[PDB]
């Protein structure tokens, strides 16, 4: 019993964190095999940030401009290339702690663990979701760029995010491990703003199922609803519309608790109209949307 | 920016998790040097648990009854002894991944990271607080016993908790790494209940400072209060009393934000009597009490491990 926001054990990712320094900029790098991945903005100065030509700046760099440090050992950069917004530094030593890994691009609503690092040293691990507006609500300070988001499948680390920047509202933007940004963001100091964020409806529903599995039932009702009637109410509360894919994904939890998806949807509709009336669900006074259906099944 | 419930990196602890099997029971063990620590109830069956004489049960066990597995390698148990509610299995091989470590007993209000394990395999990490009633509001399924709680201080792991059981309300009880239970709990299948829990006041204050550091400041007011007036109001809302030690510990945060502790106490006093008025603090509608003052400083300053 119990329900917690739970991150994956970060050990397999800690053994990959290194420090990458280019000139006056120091950030984190992900050392996998003989390659160190890091945000390409490490090659930027003060002048080339509003409108940098990364292809031009990288052509001017030599292997000896990059200083890579893994623990108390300096790694030798023998090559450099750019893949989208990620810089790839070939090194003359393969990481002996390289776990089994994949690079995966996730969709909004998906969750992952973040290993926040500073100077190649892991400082904390927390759980995040890719917001529908493609930002993440992380906890990051200056020097955290290059910190990675990941999930663990048995023994395999799926790297899904690399931290690049903080937007003016305090939310964070980054890329997958192939350097493609999540969202309409660019690694330029140009005026950027996250779109209005919305609630991940399928995740709220999965969390309501987790609460039922844990013995919370006060929010349940005898109503059901149509998917269309639910979406029309949900959207007035800035909730994402629920698709037939989401209803199918909630199937196992529905079978486990004996509460049909559209029956749980009607309970969600009531919570939105009423509020919690001084009550909590799983120790929370707000509806939690950072637990996917797969997270709930895994944890329960 | 941002404020998250954040656990310590669990890597140094993952390299110590092993599987301990005794008869039909399989749980987790903590392998440090040539010793594997695990809950002493691993030697019990369902019948033994009702009224267990652990000293008598352990005397009947031989080293070969314990099956220890580190990854897919079996460790050979060359000795066994009991220290309070923890069983210590001497093995022939010292853990090469043994980090710098200490065994520490924590106080209520203190926080720590839990590496939840099943069959000696780490499955998740989360941050939690030792409640004033000495339970932890964890997330544990069957097989999680032997999962450990820890903090990291520089490059030293301080092991502070080992999971033993789940109480009828769904909250959890365990011991320090010397086998002494936190709280008035016993490792026997008997009627047990956690005492009425209270809020960790010093932690709520630290979290209010974290919110101010993050720009969330609607709850601040012009008022201050005496420590005595604050504690009289706090006592009525099931909040732990705030001591002069707590006021001193909140000092650096008071200096950083420009909000004196008793000034923040007057904000908390109003929040308790009037509520949040439909507003949130750090995206939460409840006052969060599982971040210590040190956790807030560490997170809002980027200390690494
Ligand atoms: C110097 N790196 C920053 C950046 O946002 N860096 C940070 C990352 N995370 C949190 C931070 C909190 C406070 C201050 C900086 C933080 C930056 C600025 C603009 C662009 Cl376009 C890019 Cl790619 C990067
Ligand atoms: C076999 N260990 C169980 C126990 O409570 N085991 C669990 C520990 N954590 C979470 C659980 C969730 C669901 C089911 C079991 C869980 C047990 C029973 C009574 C006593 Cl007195 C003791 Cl010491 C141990």
């Amino acid at each position: 019993s119990g329900f917690r926001k739970m991150a994956f054990p970060s050990g397999k990712v800690e053994g990959c964190m290194v420090q990458v320094t280019c000139g006056t900029t120091t950030l984190n790098g992900l050392w996998l095999d003989d390659v160190v991945y890091c945000p390409r903005h490490v090659i930027c100065t003060s002048e080339d940030m509003l409108n940098p030509n990364y292809e031009d700046l990288l052509i001017r760099k030599s292997n000896h401009n990059f200083l890579v440090q893994a623990g108390n050992v300096q790694l030798r950069v023998i090559g450099h290339s750019m893949q989208n917004c990620v810089l790839k530094l070939k090194v003359d030593t393969a990481n002996p702690k390289t776990p089994k890994y994949k690079f995966v691009r996730i969709q909004p609503g998906q969750t992952f663990s973040v290993l926040a690092c500073y100077n190649g040293s892991p400082s904390g691990v927390y759980q995040c979701a890719m917001r529908p507006n493609f930002t993440i609500k992380g906890s990051f300070l200056n020097g955290s760029c290059g910190s990675v988001g990941f999930n663990i499948d048995y023994d395999c680390v799926s790297f899904c995010y690399m931290h690049h920047m903080e937007l003016p509202t305090g939310v964070h933007a980054g890329t997958d491990l192939e350097g493609n940004f999540y969202g309409p963001f660019v690694d330029r100091q140009t005026a950027q703003a996250a779109g209005t964020d919305t609630t991940i409806t399928v995740n709220v529903l999965a969390w309501l199922y987790a609460a039922v599995i844990n013995g919370d039932r006060w929010f349940l009702n005898r109503f059901t609803t149509t998917l269309n009637d639910f979406n029309l109410v949900a959207m007035k509360y800035n909730y994402e519309p629920l698709t037939q894919d989401h209803v199918d994904i909630l199937g196992p939890l529905s079978a486990q608790t004996g509460i049909a998806v559209l029956d749980m949807c009607a309970s969600l509709k009531e919570l939105l109209q009423n509020g919690m009336n001084g009550r909590t669900i799983l120790g929370s006074a707000l509806l939690e949307d950072e637990f996917t259906p797969f997270d709930v099944v895994r944890q329960c």
